[PDB]
């Protein structure tokens, strides 16, 4: 019992009370023949009636197996589930193409007074792969499940003392249930030792009524940290600058503001970075907050020949657990007992050890996007690698619907990824084209779509690339407003909140199909393309030809008309698309030679790029940014 | 009563407590209407809820009626089954096409007190080409089925002294198993007269703690023979020669010693084997021992013109009777109803009349790999038939992804084939064209997946078949290490534990989709020939570039490739395939040279090996290998 | 009260206890929502469940509304349930399309002590096409449901005195076992004056153990008379006799031996009778003998333009009502909902008014085969309709794999069909060619089947056709045995118990795909003229080339062969089919005889037999054959 404890890799847990059916998917996976649900008392234990099957082949509760043999010294791991009632434990593997090995099984007979111990080592030697092991249980009489877990054969490596940090702006209400969820687990409580929570936000976290209450069960743990708005870059690079300084934390933990928790995913990412062969980050996956029984991806990476961050090869977005169950014959659940190797975790929860970060010092000041990716290939590139471990998430906003990269990010994609390409290009010089063909097709679309201020923005994003490093820094905090007056011009940029807002459109909405036939891609094309050659007519803009909704609003919709209302990807407004054949051509000619300028002058910002690293990444120069 | 358990053909059994859903779909199959799980109190009675279905039309527990019909004298069978409640019995039989049949029905009142009983015969008329009978259970009141078995109508003929024989090399614990099993049903225990176990390893089954035990219960029924690795061969001819030599038991059961058992099987075969027509070998099936409500195969033959063991005419390997159900309108499920005639039954359950081993002699010394079907193909040629007795299975390990015929075994495979070939080739001359057209296929794939090592041992093959029969005999013991100090030689058949135990792959693994295209079958080949002409860079023995996983790794993905890793099919390990121009023609060359010398020299091997068998199959013979 | 019983047109019956679920939704059909199965505590009551829906739109619950307008005189019919509890009686309609509508509802609150009455009229108007009319029960607490029934709004016009005919053939233990369920139910017990058995087996129903109990329900109403083997004809052309001139019976039913029985059904048919708008012959389905739940086909027409018996134009064989419920929204159940013309019913169940069967005299004399329809289409051309009504059916042996028409019936078909038609051909002139090209399509498959016996029975039909009416009569008793001594010469006629009685076959069998593909189906039909011009091997005909099973048995398989074993379509045998080239030429030479005398000779036949009627049809002709 005394080494038992620290030797726990992950616990079986249950759902909470009144918890939806979909999501208890990720718990336990119930037989449709058994005469009643299973109960669970606490979020450890499970009550099983007689004559009933539970399988617990299940996102939380199933071990990922191969992603333990690859990283972590672990020869073998120790299932041990203490149980009362007849009933019989059965042990299943998977092969790496999802078929399921029946391993062994134990018939139990326990009571109350004298509760029956279930022990079984399954040895992690046939998961070169992929590969899961996890537990059904089968019932004679009525069975309770007391407690589960998975277990290595000896104590965890070197001592747990985790820094999280969380970075917040204009979120209170969500920041503080954040701090409130990591003192919910005495288990986690007890590893966490400091809390930074860098305030980028003009209202402020503190102010919060639920504040104090939160805060007390934090001690003194808890520091918050004013300062401007910095954006992903300046907040995260805020808690490592304090964590690296002012604690003597062996982990530093980034998190989310904007996250519910499943406390146990916190430890068992700690259990796999104490296990690992060599130092490394490791990463949590993100289920959908929206659709929570939805994973999100099992993993990214950055897909050199476009430099372009991807799924990693045989892994698909949006994977619901409840429709497609971890055990299915299907295509989608076979894909997940592949081990899926990352280039990069985001920063929603990945751990970073203490002297990795300090060898491989801040994030680059990107204010939003690719500073994770950066990060991670950064960290491979001195034998750092990372791993996004499966089983250990948190529930975060994704893109459901909600968000695009047409608005103002769309200037901090393109003008971070170059950054960023340049930084770790190490590959063949002609390569470039293949990224600024990557982008010509990019803006031909958005022009067809009538998105004019987004190509606008990005040809500041590559003006601002070619500015070199030492410019980046400086427009931190200035770039962001900057911005927002370019896109004030554009019509397609200005938000109004309703359609009735604007005069009712000249024609009623038609349904037009998705062409995906050869031929009709062809023809919806070539009119396009002629279309976009005539003068535009003016009263078109003055009275939108129609009320598009976002779903409906592609390249072969928009490409006939002049002018047009297109609704928000959020649907919380509508902006008025008006095309212009003047001011287009402008855009057009102006990305063309921003697009020749980039290969012409890639050699030079990989060269003056990488040179700049130790200044964008030094603790020293941060400084000068992050305090008054 | 005293006449009624000395005709009991097979019993009406149920499963275990706490065994599976899928598994018990094995033994009953009940409807989703009914309001509670069936209850299984001994493993011969069922209760049933009041209103409510079950039906027995199980691989377990229905009743291969075409099988007895074809093979043994029983006119007619008799369903009994002794049950209390009010409730109906109705029984059905099939067609060969599946079409399922109701025959009659008997409503029953019956109490604990005044059991009723329940009597049917159905005449075995009709089924020529196939068929079974079974029965449902329909309930007014609550029922128990306290008994029921398919009865024949009068005494078996002979008595019931069984050999049991059961060869282990090196897993003392599952042989331990084996052993305590058998002597678990007293209904098997009692017609088990002796149990030879010859011990050809180096870790001992007498060694093992739990084998007193086991041991006590069988009492001096049961010898341990030690003898040198020898293979299943000289394994199993231990078995007969003791049998035949040192018992005077009626029948020899081969059995492995990494089986789980259902006792009712050993009586099911011992059934018909009493009540055969003429004298036969009879054969259990198989279930996938990893996923075990899947039938393995419903029997196999050798299939003349390449002289190949394969699947029966009208079976397919990997039946999941969870997902087909015996009674269901699907394809798969209409083909069990056919009556399968095999050439030959696997040695994990076979039972051969005493003075029919007698008569064929020993097996040959094969070492492993179709020692089996050259006893069935011979069996056959002096008038003594196989047959694969359906509903009578034990558990064994399949080819469930587990194995492979391109490690040291593709020498047993090849070399033991021509052997056999060469024994039982009563056909056309020009025949043989077609066994090397089928090597020559074989042997360019294994050429083009870089498996070089397997043509190498395979060459050994052809050259060890065409020394003859008294150089086979020599090299019994010899081969094993023979084929592994050839294999040493090449890095494809050189297992590392991991890939990452060699430096990162070059590129990604891209996933590229299985081409059933005719044209891209046509230029994925033609890709695959003309790279295989180019100088291989060595740069690619030095660094792998894919991590190819087993699944993936087919003849179109590996013709491109100079060198890759790919993973054992077990998953617990890799090899470096690395392709080479020099030594591949070589072998190719050395592969043509070995296909000719055999249409050239196989009516010459017919002869010889034909000739031979007298010796090769006699005791004295064997008795220069068998004993020190 | 008094005029209720006496308008009842249809009962709402329940299953039996313990009854397969398959066979239930044959009566209700249950919400798989509902808490528990729904208890028929007796045949005409129910119970259900608190918060439970059970729908009774089904095969015999249902009211047939489309056949009651346009056969009956009743304007509308009346629903009465008679209910206990809380809940609700929904009544619906379809329209022909199968379109479900609902019409009215009634809440209802009984208690036991005052139960709760609920009727409802509906009208006939609406189903002119077809549809039916049905009702549901949803529950609030627990509802019995005591009685239900249709009834029409006056009573039952005449008198109902029913001579129930049985002819049976050595089948005592069937027809004891019909006479036992004729008094089953006392209401058809009520209406039954006579049974008339003509025993023409040499076992006899009178001998039988279970008779004399069976015998007493019935009294004196029952009377046997033992006659020679007259086929069919001779059975039923008996019990008209009978009941025409030795009871005062005002309806005649035919009935067969081998039935299982639906009481109400029997009560059902008489209710339209009674009921009928003019006098008609009336009949029932059969639902399967063996398949239960299916109902063998909805009504039969005789096709013109080939003249042979065929499904009615809406209505396809076998329809399962456990996978297809009359409510389903598939087309299979979509076609229920039209209203069916016949132009016969079957044997099985058929009602004849007293004075219709004096109007049209006896059956003609054909052994077996036609005799139903000739009665059917001579009964039309007097003006009496025959109606096939749905929801009163039988169960009885169908063609469930069962029988075949290749075997010594295959004479009685043609001749029987050849007579009929030119009973009743009243059509165009050179209309004849569609038949004998029907008969050379056929008689050229039977040649390349191998069934060559069948071809020269076939031939002796078209010549006994041809030597006219008096000649048919006389031969009544005398053909049979004559079609056996032409069947012993051909071994294709003659069956052997098992394929085991020969030598093993030449070639195991291969598994060859039907070919429904155009060029395929041109391909192996040249394969088949042009290797049936070869001279066959006689070694073939001493050995078999293939053991066929049933199933695999086509044109395209055994236009290849020399010579097989195909088993018998029971599946109890097989016959040895061997090709001759001379014999067939023969054969195939006497057939283009015989049809090119049909065309030359038909306008003659149809003289002569339409002449010869009033012979063929007297009770006084028919004297001269039934008594000693
Ligand atoms: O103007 C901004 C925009 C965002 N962020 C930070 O950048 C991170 C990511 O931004 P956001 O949550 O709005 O985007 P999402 O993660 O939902 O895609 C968050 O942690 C914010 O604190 C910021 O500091 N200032
Ligand atoms: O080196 C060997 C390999 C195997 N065998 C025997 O050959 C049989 C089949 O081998 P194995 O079980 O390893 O293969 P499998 O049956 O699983 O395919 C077993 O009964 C073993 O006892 C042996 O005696 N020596
Ligand atoms: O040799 C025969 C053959 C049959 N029948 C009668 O013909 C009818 C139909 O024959 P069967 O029942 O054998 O054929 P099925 O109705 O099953 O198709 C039955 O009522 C029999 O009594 C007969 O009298 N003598
Ligand atoms: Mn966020
Ligand atoms: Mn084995
Ligand atoms: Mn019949």
């Amino acid at each position: 019992m005394s080494e038992l404890a620290a030797s726990l890799l992950s616990r079986v847990i249950l759902p909470r009370p009144g918890e939806p059916l979909d999501v208890r998917k990720l718990y336990l996976e119930e037989s449709t023949t058994n005469a009643r649900r299973a109960h669970a008392p606490t979020r450890t234990s499970l009550q099983i009636g007689a004559e009933s099957e539970v399988s617990f082949a299940t996102y939380f509760n199933a071990f990922p197996a191969s992603y333990w043999r690859r990283w972590t010294t672990c020869k073998s791991v120790v299932l041990r589930v203490q149980v009362t009632g007849a009933g019989r434990v059965d042990v299943y593997r998977t092969k790496a193409t999802g078929a399921r090995i029946f391993v062994e099984g134990h018939d139990f007979t326990g009571t109350e007074d004298q509760p029956a111990a279930v022990e079984t080592e399954v040895v992690l030697q046939p998961f070169e792969d992929g590969g899961w092991v996890w537990f059904d249980i089968t019932t004679d009489t009525a069975v309770t499940l007391h407690s589960g877990g998975w277990y290595a054969t000896s104590p965890a490596p070197g001592t747990a003392n985790i820094a999280v940090g969380i970075p917040t702006f204009n979120r209170p209400a969500d920041c503080v249930n954040a701090l409130r969820e990591l003192t919910a687990d005495p288990l986690v409580d007890q590893v966490i030792g400091a809390v930074i929570v860098p305030d980028q936000g003009e209202r402020k976290v503190r102010d919060h009524p639920d504040f104090p209450a939160a805060a007390a069960r934090l001690g003194s743990r808890l520091s918050i940290h004013d300062q401007p708005n910095l954006g992903g870059s300046g907040g995260y690079s805020r808690v490592m600058y304090e964590a690296l300084k002012n604690t003597d934390c062996q982990q530093i933990l980034f998190m989310d503001d904007d996250i519910r928790l499943e406390p146990d995913s916190i430890l068992r990412v700690l259990a796999m970075h104490r296990f690992a062969k060599a130092p490394m980050l490791v990463g949590g996956q993100m289920l959908n907050l929206q659709e929570p029984s939805h994973l999100h991806i099992m993993g990214e990476v950055v897909d050199r020949s476009i430099f372009m961050w991807t799924a990693a090869p045989h892994a698909e977005y949006d994977h619901d657990f409840a429709e497609y169950p971890l055990n299915d014959n299907n295509s989608r659940s076979k894909l997940l007992h592949r081990r899926i190797d990352v280039d990069y975790n985001g920063w929603w929860t990945c751990m970073i050890p203490r002297q990795v970060a300090e060898e491989l010092g801040q994030p680059l000041p990107l204010f939003i996007k690719w500073d994770d990716a950066d990060y991670g290939l950064r960290a491979a590139e001195h034998g750092y690698p990372t791993v996004t471990l499966p089983g250990a998430a948190i529930w975060h906003m994704a893109w459901s619907d909600k968000d695009d990269a047409i608005d103002w990010q769309a200037y901090f994609h393109l003008r971070n990824r170059l950054v960023v390409a340049a930084m770790h290009w190490d590959g063949p010089k002609a390569q470039v084209i293949g990224l600024v063909r990557s982008h010509l097709k990019a803006t031909l679309k958005h022009l067809a779509c009538l998105e004019y201020s987004t190509v606008a923005i990005q040809n500041k994003a590559i003006d601002d690339f070619l500015a070199g490093p030492e410019h980046i820094f400086s427009i931190l905090e200035s770039a962001l407003p900057q911005v927002h007056r370019i896109r004030k011009s554009y019509p397609d940029a200005v938000v109004l909140p309703a359609a009735s807002e604007l005069p009712p459109p000249l024609h009623k909405n038609k349904a037009m199909k998705p062409p995906v036939n050869p031929l009709v891609i062809g023809y919806r094309l070539a009119r396009g393309i002629m279309h976009n050659l005539t003068a535009a007519n003016p009263q078109h803009h003055r009275r939108p030809e129609f009320n598009v909704p976002t779903q409906d609003a592609r390249w072969f919709l928009l490409c006939t008309v002049d002018g047009a209302t297109v609704t928000t990807a959020d649907g919380c407004g509508v902006v008025y698309r008006q095309r212009d054949r003047a001011k287009m051509f402008a855009l057009l000619w102006q990305s063309l030679r921003r697009q020749r300028q980039l290969l012409k002058r890639f050699e030079e910002m990989r060269r003056i790029y990488r040179d700049a690293l130790p200044t964008l990444s030094s603790k020293q120069k941060w400084e000068t940014a992050l305090l008054p």
